[PDB]
């Protein structure tokens, strides 16, 4: 089993008096493994326990041209050749601030694989994926907690299991707009039921083909989010209590 030695800044320093600055201070010989360069950081593998262990000794041991020490990041690993990056998801982080509106506290993400600037520069967001949603999440926990509206129209989602997260990440979260996707039956709310929403769009989900009267559905969504409001743009009957 492996592991994988990260060198922030590394792509700051010739890879060889690197390399060997390194392997001057290792107790141990050592061969660098698919080592590449991703932005500023440079990675390689190691096949053993042993070896990783002393190249984590050389932390802070060397010291550069401008007297900076020299971080050596180890962590375990599956093996070389084999989700989504930081310069990626940094991309990603700054997409969605640009979609941010703070006057109504309100995400945009709507047709997102279609965004100019993240094809722009070939990174595919695909937020049918696990791993892609999860990312997004966290950004939205990271730097907008107050979030109340949230348009995720158009993004061909179909298991809401992915955001079943969000009721802890979006504590307020108030609207949100899941129109033009792809979700098959109406149990896909379940997931997600915890959010006290006002306002929910569901139309162009074949979930909606469901109901044969529109005051079955109505009836059956208010079984998740008893104080919903409106929904798929209209005022709503308001609810019988018992």
């Amino acid at each position: 089993n492996w592991f994988k030695i990260t060198i922030p800044y590394g792509r700051k320093y010739d890879k060889a008096w690197l390399l060997s600055m390194i392997q001057s201070k290792c107790s141990v010989p050592f061969t660098p493994i698919e080592f590449h360069y991703e932005n500023t950081r440079a990675q390689f593998f190691v096949e053993d326990a042993s070896t990783a262990s002393a190249l984590k000794a050389v932390n802070y041991k060397i010291l550069d041209r401008e007297n900076r020490r020299i971080s050596i990041i180890i962590n375990s690993s599956a093996p070389p050749h084999t989700e989504l990056k930081p310069e990626q998801v940094e991309q990603l982080k700054l997409i969605m601030s640009k979609r941010y509106d703070g006057s109504q506290q309100a995400l945009d993400l709507k047709g997102l694989r279609s965004d100019p600037d993240l094809v722009a520069q070939n990174i595919d967001v695909v937020l049918n994926r696990r791993s892609c949603m999860a990312a997004t999440l966290r950004i939205i926990e990271e730097n907008i907690p107050e979030l109340l509206s949230l348009n995720l129209s158009n993004n061909r989602l179909y298991r809401l299991d992915d955001m079943s997260s969000i009721v802890q990440k979006a504590p307020n979260l108030k609207i949100l707009n899941l129109s033009g996707n792809e979700l098959k039956s109406e149990r896909e709310l379940d997931k997600i039921k915890g959010l006290k929403l006002e306002e929910l769009w569901l139309d162009g989900n074949s979930l909606c083909d469901t109901f044969r009267d529109q005051s079955t559905y109505i009836s059956a969504i208010r079984e998740r989010f008893p104080k919903l409001l409106r929904l798929d743009g209209h005022e709503l009957p308001p609810p019988i209590a018992f």
